[PDB]
């Protein structure tokens, strides 16, 4: 029993953590085989932020201009390219520690550990979710750049997203381990807003559903909602549409407890009318968005 | 910017996490160098259930190894097993008792396999709000202090309520509970008030102000409103401990009590405090200083 946001164990992940220092800027590297990849940002002044050409700025550089440090040990750079927003520091020594993992992109709602650092030491580790507005609401200084999110699955790590900015309302915005940034976002200093926010309904769903499963079923009703009727009144929430792919996911869950997914959105429709009344859903007075279908089903089931 | 509920890094942990299996009961072991402790209750009278043990009865896997059990001994609630191999991954370790309102991260484990870390506090009750299943006893609690592993929790067992009861790594539990079936229940629970004041000055560092106001209290007239609300008392302790979050916010701790009476004789109205419409009480002072300043591991 009981229901907490549970974040994977960040062994594998901290075995590949190191700084990567150019000129006055050190930030976070991650080490795997013999490459470090990092923001390509590091190799840029405060000046430079404003209108980069990384092109112009990584030509004028040579490999022994980037300082790549594991534990107490120099590593030595033997080649460097860009890939999209990523630095890939090609190094003489491969990481004894190197996991097995993958490179996933993933998509607005889906979840992560995320292994905050801090001049190649790993710091904490907390769960996250990928916003409808591709920002992460994370815990990030200055320094936490090159930080990395990921799942983990049977014995590979997926290695998803890597920081690279805070925005101006306090939220967080990064790349996949390719380079892509999420969302319309640029490494560059320039007026850039995340975007108005909305509620992950097939996560809030989800969490109603492992409510149900840990014995709390004050919020059901005797009602059904048509597809249709739900999203009309969601997005007048600022909820995300649910689409059928989502009412799809969610049948285990609905087969498991007994209450089909039109059932439990008739009563997220009454929760958002309502409010809650001074009672809790799992210990909490808000409706949950950043536990998935998959989530729920790893951590209650088993 | 952000605050998240964060937890220690596990790796240090996870290369000590074991499988124990005794009979037909499977759990979970802590191996450090060649001693292996695990929950007594793999084995009611447990020196007599012990004696009648031999070492080839206890199976414990480290991955995919067998290590093979040659001593054994109980210390409390603890099965302390002599094996012969000592675990290579060994941390820097120490063994702590904490006190309620005391956080640590909790490594969940299932068969000797660790499955996820979170972060949570000691209740005033002696409990733990965790999220745990069958097979997660012997999975454990802990704070990491520089290079070095403090191990202040072992898993036990669940109350009817859900909730969470287990031993420091010397074998004593926390709160008046017994390692046997019986009528145990979770007693009533009280909100950790220095925690809840940690957490709004953590608000305030990241630029949320609505609920302060230009009052200040006394700490007599503060302990009489928080004794109603069911908080727990607030020692000279804690106003000093809280004394580096003051000089830095330029908030009086009994300045930021005022807006904590103010919000439990008011409610939120409507509003949130750092995304919760709760006050959040499983967050210490050290957490608050730690997160909102970038110490590593
Ligand atoms: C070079 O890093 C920038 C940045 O957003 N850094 C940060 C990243 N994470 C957390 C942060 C927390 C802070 F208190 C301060 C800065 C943070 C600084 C501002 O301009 C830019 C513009 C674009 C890009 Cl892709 C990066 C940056
Ligand atoms: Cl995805």
């Amino acid at each position: 029993s009981g229901f907490r946001k549970m974040a994977f164990p960040s062994g594998k992940v901290e075995g590949c953590m190191v700084q990567v220092t150019c000129g006055t800027t050190t930030l976070n590297g991650l080490w795997l085989d013999d490459v470090v990849y990092c923001p390509r940002h590091v190799i840029c002044t405060s000046e430079d932020m404003l209108n980069p050409n990384y092109e112009d700025l990584l030509i004028r550089k040579s490999n022994h201009n980037f300082l790549v440090q594991a534990g107490n040990v120099q590593l030595r750079v033997i080649g460097h390219s860009m890939q999209n927003c990523v630095l890939k520091l090609k190094v003489d020594t491969a990481n004894p520690k190197t996991p097995k993992y993958k490179f996933v992109r993933i998509q607005p709602g889906q979840t992560f550990s995320v292994l905050a650092c801090y001049n190649g030491s790993p710091s904490g580790v907390y769960q996250c979710a990928m916003r409808p507005n591709f920002t992460i609401k994370g815990s990030f200084l200055n320094g936490s750049c090159g930080s990395v999110g990921f799942n983990i699955d049977y014995d590979c790590v997926s290695f998803c997203y890597m920081h690279h900015m805070e925005l101006p309302t306090g939220v967080h915005a990064g790349t996949d381990l390719e380079g892509n940034f999420y969302g319309p976002f640029v490494d560059r200093q320039t007026a850039q807003a995340a975007g108005t926010d909305t509620t992950i309904t097939v996560n809030v769903l989800a969490w109603l559903y492992a409510a149900v499963i840990n014995g709390d079923r004050w919020f059901l009703n005797r009602f059904t909602t048509t597809l249709n009727d739900f999203n009309l009144v969601a997005m007048k929430y600022n909820y995300e549409p649910l689409t059928q792919d989502h009412v799809d996911i969610l049948g285990p869950l609905s087969a498991q407890t007994g209450i089909a997914v039109l059932d439990m959105c008739a009563s997220l429709k009454e929760l958002l009318q309502n409010g809650m009344n001074g009672r809790t859903i799992l210990g909490s007075a808000l409706l949950e968005d950043e536990f998935t279908p998959f989530d729920v089903v790893r951590q209650c089931s088993g």
